[PDB]
C-alpha cells in the first residue's frame, strides 16, 4: 500500500496474509479474505505449491494471541485464469479447519459501487520499497473503464478501474489478493497495475464471479 495509513490494530479482521511455496522454488507473500470460517478469497496470481493463512495478525512479524494460522488443503482457482491477461484473476482457498471467529478474526459479507473505497494489505509501500510488516489501508477512488484504457486486455465487465492518477495512493506489489471494500461491502481484488506504480491499477470485479463463488462454497 502506498500513501496510506497503519491500520487500527485488528479493525480489519476478515484480512488474511498468505505464504506461498511457489510451485517451483522461493515463498512469496498476497493478501485475501476471510469469506466464510474456512473459505478465502485472493487473486489466481497467487496460487502456488502450497499456502498458509494467517488470521488476526497486525504486525505479520508478531505472533499474538490473536493469530490464527492455517494451512490451505484446496485451491479453487477460476477455471478461466489466463495467467498473460490476468482475466478471471481470481481464487478461493479451502482452510484445513474452520477459523474461530473472533474479535480479530472474522468473515467479510457480501448491487453498484459508489466512488470511495478502501483496500489494505501488507504490500510495498513505494515502487521500490520493501513489505509493510504492518498492515497498512488507503482510500481510493473508483474510475471510469476509460481510465484504465491503456492496460490493454482491460476489461469493464470483469474489472475495476482503481486510484486517482494525481494521487500517489495504490494498492501495490504484495497488495494481491487483498479485497477493495465500497461502502463497507468487498467490490474487487486488487489484481494488477503498473510496475512504476502510477495509478489506476486492476482489480477483480467480485460481481460478475458470484455465481462460482456460490457454486463452490455450496460444493465444499
Ligand atoms: C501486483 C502488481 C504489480 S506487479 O508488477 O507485481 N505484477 C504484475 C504487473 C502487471 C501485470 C499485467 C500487465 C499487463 N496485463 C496483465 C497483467 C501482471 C502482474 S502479475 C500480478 O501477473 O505478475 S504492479 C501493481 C500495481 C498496482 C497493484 F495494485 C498491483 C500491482
Ligand atoms: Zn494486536
Amino acid at each position: 500500500i502506498i500513501g496510506g495509513t497503519e491500520s487500527k490494530p485488528h479493525s480489519r479482521p476478515y484480512m488474511a496474509y498468505l505464504e506461498i511455496v511457489t510451485s517451483n522454488g522461493p515463498s512469496k507473500f498476497c493478501g485475501g479474505f476471510l469469506i466464510r470460517r474456512n473459505f478465502v478469497l485472493t487473486a489466481a496470481h497467487c496460487a502456488g505449491r502450497s499456502i498458509t493463512v494467517t488470521l488476526g495478525a497486525h504486525n505479520i512479524t508478531e505472533e499474538e494471541d490473536t493469530w490464527q494460522k492455517l494451512e490451505v488443503i484446496k485451491q479453487f482457482r477460476h477455471p478461466k485464469y489466463n495467467t498473460s491477461t490476468l482475466h478471471h484473476d481470481i481464487m478461493l482457498l479451502k482452510l484445513k479447519e474452520k477459523a474461530s471467529l473472533t474479535l480479530a478474526v472474522g468473515t467479510l459479507p457480501f448491487v453498484p459501487p459508489g466512488r470511495m473505497c478502501r483496500v489494505a494489505g501488507w504490500g510495498r509501500t513505494g515502487v521500490l520499497k520493501p513489505g509493510s510488516d504492518t498492515l497498512q489501508e488507503v482510500k481510493l477512488r473508483l474510475m471510469d473503464p476509460q481510465a484504465c484504457s491503456h492496460f490493454r486486455d482491460f476489461d469493464h465487465n470483469l474489472q475495476l478501474c482503481v486510484g486517482n492518477p494525481r494521487k500517489t495512493k495504490s494498492a501495490f506489489k504484495g497488495d494481491s489478493g487483498g479485497p477493495l471494500l465500497c461502502a463497507g461491502v468487498a467490490q474487487g481484488i486488487v489484481s494488477y497495475g503498473r510496475s512504476d506504480a502510477k495509478p489506476p491499477a486492476v482489480f477483480t470485479r467480485i460481481s460478475h464471479y458470484r455465481p462460482w463463488i456460490n457454486q463452490i462454497l455450496q460444493a465444499n
